[PDB]
């Protein structure tokens, strides 16, 4: 499977979502170059207006274009499940305010990497900082820690997202995280590590419809002793 990510990828992200009353639908496109662990994808909402904070999203809009450190190859989930994929599925809690269940299947259609993603919203305040859009425009950086989960054949992540909010607050965004190979295919199931990701949130100046430009990139880290020994 890693011999499909040494060259740069074109990515397709479709999202059916449902929040509030409110059905929406994105797709996504751009590629994705897992060398340099970098994403560029532009979102766009085909039905509207977003009724959701776009940068709440963001993890749920394709992990098997992390940079994998050459001695940390054995660790590669994502990238061993391909071309068959795997299922993503997660909850995310927004402290004080409501959730989201996410599933989404993740495979290659020929030489296109698609992330297909059904999305409920549970909930949510009208008033609150979700449905009121009282996020800021911007997206910090966070250390996602991934464990095995060997009896399920897959792995497992939780970590909380910080969002700053336009009051001066950061408010958490707490994710519970399961992925599973589609394929029956052996696959690598990691020792105990993380992914080091940062993402730059922008606008294209000539797009009329309500959109988001993601810039990202991720490194997976933590297994070091070894090497630090050479020096
Ligand atoms: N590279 C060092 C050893 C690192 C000490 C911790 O492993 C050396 O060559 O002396």
């Amino acid at each position: 499977g890693e011999e499909l990510f040494t060259g740069v990828v074109p990515i397709l992200v479709e999202l059916d979502g449902d929040v509030n009353g409110h059905k929406f639908s994105v797709s996504g496109e751009g590629e994705g170059d897992a060398t340099y662990g970098k994403l560029t994808l532009k979102f766009i909402c085909t039905t509207g207006k977003l009724p959701v904070p776009w940068p709440t999203l963001v993890t749920t809009f394709v992990q098997c274009f992390s940079r994998y450190p050459d001695h940390m190859k054995r660790h590669d989930f994502f990238k061993s499940a391909m071309p068959e994929g795997y299922v993503q599925e997660r909850t995310i809690s927004f402290k004080d305010d409501g959730n989201y269940k996410t599933r989404a299947e993740v495979k290659f259609e020929g030489d296109t990497l698609v992330n297909r993603i059904e999305l409920k919203g549970i909930d949510f305040k009208e008033d609150g900082n979700i449905l009121g859009h009282k996020l800021e425009y911007n997206y910090n950086s966070h250390n996602v820690y991934i464990t095995a989960d060997k009896q399920k054949n897959g792995i497992k992540a939780n970590f909380k997202i910080r969002h700053n909010i336009e009051d001066g607050s950061v408010q958490l965004a707490d994710h519970y995280q399961q992925n599973t190979p589609i394929g029956d295919g052996p696959v690598l199931l990691p020792d105990n590590h993380y992914l080091s990701t940062q993402s730059k949130l922008s606008k294209d100046p000539n797009e009329k419809r309500d959109h988001m430009v993601l810039l990202e990139f991720v490194t997976a880290a933590g297994i070091t002793h070894g090497m630090d020994e050479l020096y």
